[PDB]
RNA sequence: CCACCGGCCCGUCUCGCCCGCCGCGCCGGGGAGGUGGAGCACGAGCGCACGUGUUAGGACCCGAAAGAUGGUGAACUAUGCCUGGGCAGGGCGAAGCCAGAGGAAACUCUGGUGGAGGUCCGUAGCGGUCCUGACGUGCAAAUCGGUCGUCCGACCUGGGUAUAGGGGCGAAAGACUAAUCGAACCAUCUAGUAGCUGGUUCCCUCCGAAGUUUCCCUCAGGAUAGCUGGCGCUCUCGCCC
RNA sequence: AGAACUUUGAAGGCCGAAGUGGAGAAGGGUUCCAUGUGAACAGCAGUUGAACAUGGGUCAGUCGGUCCUGAGAGAUGGGCGAGCGCCGUUCCGAAGGGACGGGCGAUGGCCUCCGUUGCCCUCGGCCGAUCGAAAGGGAGUCGGGUUCAGAUCCCCGAAUC
RNA sequence: GAGAGUUCUCUUUUCUUUGUGAAGGGCAGGGCGCCCUGGAAUGGGUUCGCCCCGAGAGAGGGGCCCGUGCCUUGGAAAGCGUCGCACCUUUGCUGGGGUCCGGUGAGCUCUCGCUGGCCCUUGAAAAUCCGGGGGAGAGGGUGUAAAUCUCGCGCCGGGCCGUACCCAUAUCCGCAGCAGGUCUCCAAGGUGAACAGCCUCUGGCAUGUUGGAACAAUGUAGGUAAGGGAAGUCGGCAAGCCGGAUCCGUAACUUCGGGAUAAGGAUUGGCUCUAAGGGCUGGCAGCCGACUUAGAACUGGUGCGGACCAGGGGAAUCCGACUGUUUAAUUAAAACAAAGCAUCGCGAAGGCCCGCGGCGGGUGUUGACGCGAUGUGAUUUCUGCCCAGUGCUCUGAAUGUCAAAGUGAAGAAAUUCAAUGAAGCGCGGGUAAACGGCGGGAGUAACUAUGACUCUCUUAAGGUAGCCAAAUGCCUCGUCAUCUAAUUAGUGACGCGCAUGAAUGGAUGAACGAGAUUCCCACUGUCCCUACCUACUAUCCAGCGAAACCACAGCCAAGGGAACGGGCUUGGCGGAAUCAGCGGGGAAAGAAGACCCUGUUGAGCUUGACUCUAGUCUGGCACGGUGAAGAGACAUGAGAGG
RNA sequence: GGCGAGCCCGAGGGGCUCUCGCUUCUGGCGCCAAGCGCCCGCCCGGCCGGGCGCGACCCGCUCCGGGGACAGUGCCAGGUGGGGAGUUUGACUGGGGCGGUACACCUGUCAAACGGUAACGCAGGUGUCCUAAGGCGAGCUCAGGGAGGACAGAAACCUCCCGUGGAGCAGAAGGGCAAAAGCUCGCUUGAUCUUGAUUUUCAGUACGAAUACAGACCGUGAAAGCGGGGCCUCACGAUCCUUCUGACCUUUUGGGUUUUAAGCAGGAGGUGUCAGAAAAGUUACCACAGGGAUAACUGGCUUGUGGCGGCCAAGCGUUCAUAGCGACGUCGCUUUUUGAUCCUUCGAUGUCGGCUCUUCCUAUCAUUGUGAAGCAGAAUUCGCCAAGCGUUGGAUUGUUCACCCACUAAUAGGGAACGUGAGCUGGGUUUAGACCGUCGUGAGACAGGUUAGUUUUACCCUACUGAUGAUGUGUUGUUGCCAUGGUAAUCCUGCUCAGUACGAGAGGAACCGCAGGUUCAGACAUUUGGUGUAUGUGCUUGGCUGAGGAGCCAAUGGGGC
């Protein structure tokens, strides 16, 4: 009878994301004349840490091309860029590590990050720390364009929004045990109010559909439909398939 | 007034025949027999008052576990966030560094330095294992004395702030949510219902039981019959039957 | 009048600086001080008290609030809602009323010269009104003396924003 | 130097005090990742530690910032101890000494600066203010003087609000002057490693809502006890032993880090000594002061951590890796959590959720090394077999069932019939680190049995590797061996194991458990077997003074009785009022039994119990408009076919 | 626009088709226009102050992109939906549940010679079957047995005889039946219509079943007659709704026709909890109103069971029934076991065991005095009067119980609300946490196992223990009796007896006496040991009084006496 832990979630009362140290959002430029008929060059002035992330942040400082103002943005540091490297951002940009530049120009198998859905969506694709996009096709005509996300999953997205070229810096971040629960802790604090994640079988039924029982089991099939209600979703999602994997899953 | 027989009216079943025409018809009316009616067969009701009995009203009085509507609480406690404060002393000795010795080489060994740890003894702080110690109408609606675990941390804490009741929060004890939490508090519906307990106030006189039949989701109950009381009413003795 | 509980002096002791000391914030609101009585309150008593009655006591440019935002709360634009209203805070808004300068015109002061008013031209992203800390940010006062009760406040002297 | 205390004896002795605020200037001191000359290796100068150098080291010469330190204006005339002249509601003023000479320090507190370490933790914004780049503009124009001044002065103003006191074992909350709770600063001397414990100074206090007399039992705290040493008890419960430091020695096991203060030994006082461990001045010598170590001698009735302070230990089993959290007010755990190991969904018109409402909100200032939902729970090795059933998922309008809406036909119409049929159901495949499961007979070894081996029914497969009378075994106190004089206990082994078993996780397993259990050593009043002593009661008195409970009240035996009387019957018998204990009775008090049953009385929870619903997946109707190509059916006239 | 690149024709050049402009070694700056061509007012054709355009091109109907007649929105329909909400969890019952239906209907007994009469009393049944197993009429007689006949046999078929029901009548039983109610044969649906009254449980209500009639149409036999189901006792169902049948019926609402609907009567579709709701489980997280109408304690009635005795005497006992046992049978006591019933207790009697302590019982283990043996002695066994005195220390278990070691004269059995929780302990049972095994999909359950889990109050009355007292003797004191009540002593070892009696030996006593010892009881401190604050004395740690001396403090500082 009572509203389950994972049910509370979407509330939003005390499981916001903690937002207070964050140094800002990490989006490209905007797609403008001098982005699409050129380039601009513009001058990285530092890489911070942004707390909750394993991605650093790299301040770029652009010239207004209309105005007389630098503007500042918040990349996602590839891998590979120092303080004071020129970056350019633009149509006929050259193809270097942190240069950004429209997947339609760039050749097949070219390496890149930080890209769009949509043209003019702002660096929404490929952003963890160390993951990439694979571009795999080419259409002049009816522009699209396919790519291999790092899922594995093949896309295929206009050929007009940009994406930055290298992989972003931080890779390996999940090669280190935590080793214990303090730096877990020190880790989801900065995150949000998720970590303590108790299991469902060990609480009531009322919290719980699996909590309960003088043993403690689950006594019901933890594999559930897509079709169930709010509150019901707990154990596996509609799993096509469970136990131990034998290869490489395959799944478009 | 009682019992019976017969008679009349209405609804039905059987049997057959007769009469009428503002129009000669799957139109009307009539008889003799058997049944059903809360009927007729010289009518007694109406209005007011009183008494008893049943019933609906909160309905002889007092009493729930619960349900709904609308509002108040995060000054305790649980959890986030923001902004501040605090944690005596000793023990073990991680990386790195220096020096010396051994060796053909690879390299090894030794003495220091170094000061890491969700490290150890231990104070303040934070909690409360045992004595199942004292109190147990107490200092106290949960305290006190020894003995305890941890004490650089997943640490303790102040103020501000967010989540409000089938909701919040929960390192999950269904624990906490203002001494109340397996569903808070406040007011209303509400004099909620109870086949269940308790109680139910002056005298005298007369009569005076049942715990049994049948039925009911009936077995701690009710209906029916029986037992009882009251109001009468219709007659009979009172002057060889 | 009344003495073990008040006062003074002496002796013997405790708290022994993580206090039984000196100050503060929250909270209390006159409890602080002086005088006076002793039925009630103080778990016995009382000449005593934080009780009673009367009268006093809190003085700031430089102590803090007032200013600023933080987590967060919040009106208008707009949307929803039968409705009190609610969600939403930059979203779907004609959401800058101010200024540098120049020109025209009017007015006032000793109309020499300046200060204003009305109009025209040029320029000007609010990161959206507003609230949110007596521990966060936040310019600038220290020494001595003074009362029965006040001290960085009162007086003297010396400074500063 | 001033004042004070002791002086039977000694002590130039002991105690209190001995000053410079904001602001402005100068000078010490500290820091520099700041400049110039010149460039090194035989590498250099440097820290407690690192670090730095051709991108310029050592050396020499300069600059900048803080200067809370020193002197000076303030500043000695105020302030404070001293000996005095007027004076006891007129009380001010005298003069001397205070701004005297110094030193040391792993000393405590505060501050400043340098450097290092910690990370899947990067540790806040805004208002005010300043500097720089740019050069739109303004200014007298010359032996007369303007544009501007962030320079030295001078004038004026700074409004409003709070300001006492407690801040506490007596001014706050807890019904109160309640051993309870409540956030911060300052914090000395001795012992001592120390803010441990104990004793004093500055400063407070009457012993915590009363005193007098006595020291009976019982009680509450505290300490000992001859001989035995756990023989008491369910249990070593409580109590008791060691407890600090220095010097030797430290096992099994192990993840090689630990175990570990393992275990087991020696010393510890007092007063005289010796040696070592430093700085400063001059061209190897002279002075100045901190307490540390080591050794030896002498000595006290073997006493020396002399009070206080303060780890019993070892051998094993079970569980949990550990640190951490947990039921405020009966549980601290084997429970929860934890890193680690797996699985599932999601590429944003998305996944999981909130919401009465909006293309409203959380994750999301987010993008697969992310988010959301589960299981197991250190490391190592292992992850056995079953998709039959219940769940999850995927596919072809070949294929059954199938609602509205739409089409055709019959009928005067309502209406009826028929054709087609979206999801879903049904069919088929996959998935068990999804829920779960893992049987039963018969014949066979030259002593025999048990049994190598084999045949057969069953459904989806018949318990593999492991482990055990376990926290899991009814029979059971199972059998064997050890531990004991004796063992329902503990350990090891045996294993058709009613009913162990593999992420329902199984087997191990160093360290750690305020976790449960067994044994051994020292230890002790737990005991044999009790006794004595101290403080506070209890006791009597002075003063003040309730509550629980109360049908009337209280001596027993037997009988009957509602089957256990106190009162009824028969007997025993029966003198007031009282004090201190006592706990046999009053079927004693605290509560309309939390146990069992009834209620056609409720609540929490679950599901393949009944009836519904948010939500979610599909189909139809409008928003919802234009063009091309193509498929199926209906009606039309005509040509082939059975 | 060529400061550019072209594939081409081509002598100069042209554009069918096109790439398009000028920021990529470097942690610097970049804005509010230079220039050019024109237009004004002021210095005689000049200076100063201003304006426009090109620089920086023109035109246009979405700000630029991505989807798009889809997605989404409103309405409707069908799936899924304990995520959520509401409600239910039959009754009887020797407590409840499980078991069973004694819940609806029959046969026999219970049932006591009318009818009626109960239990979870006994022995059994029913929810069907039959177009014949109904009706009529006729014919025949069955089960079994005896004697014969080819295969033929215990049983094949034929014939004779006996054959009162011993067979059959659909099925459980009872009653009934012989030219029959049984078997066979032939026609047949009277197993069809209609209105009443009556019988059975009965309230004399209904349903079901049944009886006798009456009114029409039929079957059958010639006929009298029989038949409106089964030879009789059971074989079955209200309201509302649905369906069917009949009128040449009634109403369909202002009046007509028709479809439809409603209406009357009787047949069916069911209430098996059967006089008829539509209904799963758990709560050890539990709550409320009650019940001793109703279990888990004790007590009380009986003792089946348990224990303890007696009688008979077949036999054991080498002989021999009864020294000692004593079967087959049979008669008694006990509530120290369990069980049967539920009488008091539900506004509570605190429910296991252990520790401490008192008293009682005897069915006597030992001790005192005795009798009998297959009692030579010793050691033993069976009884008598006999409860005065004892009936222990431990290993494991929560244990009652049970086993073992050792001691001992003996290590006997019990009662007092299964004595004793305002005396204690909390080891287990028996709350809430949690683990394992089994069961269940689940929540959860287990007289299955293992861990941690608040033990409250006396100051009242009585009883008991002790102390003041009271009554009466005129007052007081001293010395004295006891009526009454209590009552305390018990057991064992060593020596002489005595290596004697006895006994073939082995072995082996007893009375008197002498030393003692175990338990218990009364005291007592000379000696020994405890206690110790005479805070008695003398050392000692830290601090303090200036230092010696004298001292004090550290909750009686510690320790030697
Ligand atoms: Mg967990
Ligand atoms: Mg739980
Ligand atoms: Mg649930
Ligand atoms: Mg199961
Ligand atoms: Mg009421
Ligand atoms: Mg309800
Ligand atoms: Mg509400
Ligand atoms: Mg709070
Ligand atoms: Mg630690
Ligand atoms: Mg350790
Ligand atoms: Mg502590
Ligand atoms: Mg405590
Ligand atoms: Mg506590
Ligand atoms: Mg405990
Ligand atoms: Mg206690
Ligand atoms: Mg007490
Ligand atoms: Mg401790
Ligand atoms: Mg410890
Ligand atoms: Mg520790
Ligand atoms: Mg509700
Ligand atoms: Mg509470
Ligand atoms: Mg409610
Ligand atoms: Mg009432
Ligand atoms: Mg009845
Ligand atoms: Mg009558
Ligand atoms: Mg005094
Ligand atoms: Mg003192
Ligand atoms: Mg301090
Ligand atoms: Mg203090
Ligand atoms: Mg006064
Ligand atoms: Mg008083
Ligand atoms: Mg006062
Ligand atoms: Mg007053
Ligand atoms: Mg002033
Ligand atoms: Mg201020
Ligand atoms: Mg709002
Ligand atoms: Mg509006
Ligand atoms: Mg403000
Ligand atoms: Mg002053
Ligand atoms: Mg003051
Ligand atoms: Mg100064
Ligand atoms: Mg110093
Ligand atoms: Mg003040
Ligand atoms: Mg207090
Ligand atoms: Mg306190
Ligand atoms: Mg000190
Ligand atoms: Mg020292
Ligand atoms: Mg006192
Ligand atoms: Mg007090
Ligand atoms: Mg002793
Ligand atoms: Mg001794
Ligand atoms: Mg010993
Ligand atoms: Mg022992
Ligand atoms: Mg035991
Ligand atoms: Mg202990
Ligand atoms: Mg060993
Ligand atoms: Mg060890
Ligand atoms: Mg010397
Ligand atoms: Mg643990
Ligand atoms: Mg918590
Ligand atoms: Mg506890
Ligand atoms: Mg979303
Ligand atoms: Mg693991
Ligand atoms: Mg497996
Ligand atoms: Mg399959
Ligand atoms: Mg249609
Ligand atoms: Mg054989
Ligand atoms: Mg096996
Ligand atoms: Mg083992
Ligand atoms: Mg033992
Ligand atoms: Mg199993
Ligand atoms: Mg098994
Ligand atoms: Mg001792
Ligand atoms: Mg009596
Ligand atoms: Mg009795
Ligand atoms: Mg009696
Ligand atoms: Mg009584
Ligand atoms: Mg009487
Ligand atoms: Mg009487
Ligand atoms: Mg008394
Ligand atoms: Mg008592
Ligand atoms: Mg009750
Ligand atoms: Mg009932
Ligand atoms: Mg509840
Ligand atoms: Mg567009
Ligand atoms: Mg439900
Ligand atoms: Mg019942
Ligand atoms: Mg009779
Ligand atoms: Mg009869
Ligand atoms: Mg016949
Ligand atoms: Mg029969
Ligand atoms: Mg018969
Ligand atoms: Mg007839
Ligand atoms: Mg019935
Ligand atoms: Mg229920
Ligand atoms: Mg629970
Ligand atoms: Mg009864
Ligand atoms: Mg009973
Ligand atoms: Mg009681
Ligand atoms: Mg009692
Ligand atoms: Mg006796
Ligand atoms: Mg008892
Ligand atoms: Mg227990
Ligand atoms: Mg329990
Ligand atoms: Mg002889
Ligand atoms: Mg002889
Ligand atoms: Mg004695
Ligand atoms: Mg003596
Ligand atoms: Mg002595
Ligand atoms: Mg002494
Ligand atoms: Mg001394
Ligand atoms: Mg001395
Ligand atoms: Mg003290
Ligand atoms: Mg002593
Ligand atoms: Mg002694």
């Amino acid at each position: 009878g009572r509203v389950i832990r994972g049910q509370r979630k979407g509330a939003g009362s005390v499981f916001r994301a903690h937002v207070k140290h964050r140094k800002g959002a990490a989006r490209l430029r905007a797609v403008d004349f001098a982005e699409r008929h050129g380039y601009i060059k513009g001058i990285v002035k530092d890489i911070i840490h942004d707390p909750g992330r394993g991605a650093p942040l790299a301040k770029v400082v652009f010239r207004d091309p209309y105005r007389f103002k630098k503007r500042t943005e918040l990349f996602i540091a590839a891998e590979g860029i120092h303080t004071g490297q020129f970056v350019y951002c633009g149509k006929k940009a050259q193809l270097n590590i942190g240069n950004v530049l429209p997947v339609g120009t760039m050749p097949e198998g070219t390496i890149v990050c930080c890209l769009e859905e949509k043209p003019g969506d702002r660096g929404k694709l490929a952003r963890a720390s160390g993951n990439y996009a694979t571009v795999i096709s080419h259409n002049p005509e009816t522009k699209k364009t396919r790519v291999k996300l790092p899922s594995g999953s093949k896309k295929v997205i206009s050929s007009a929004n940009r994406a930055v070229v290298g992989v972003v810096a931080g890779g390996g971040r999940i090669d280190k045990p935590i080793l214990k629960a303090g730096r877990a802790y020190h880790k989801y604090k900065a995150k949000r109010n998720c970590w303590p994640r108790v299991r469902g079988v060990a609480m009531n039924p009322v919290e719980h559909p699996f909590g309960g029982g003088n043993h403690q089991h689950i006594g019901k099939p933890s594999t559930i439909r897509r079709d169930a209600p709010a509150g019901r979703k707990v154990g596996l999602i509609a799993a096509r398939r469970t136990g131990r994997l034998r290869g490489t899953k395959t799944v478009q």
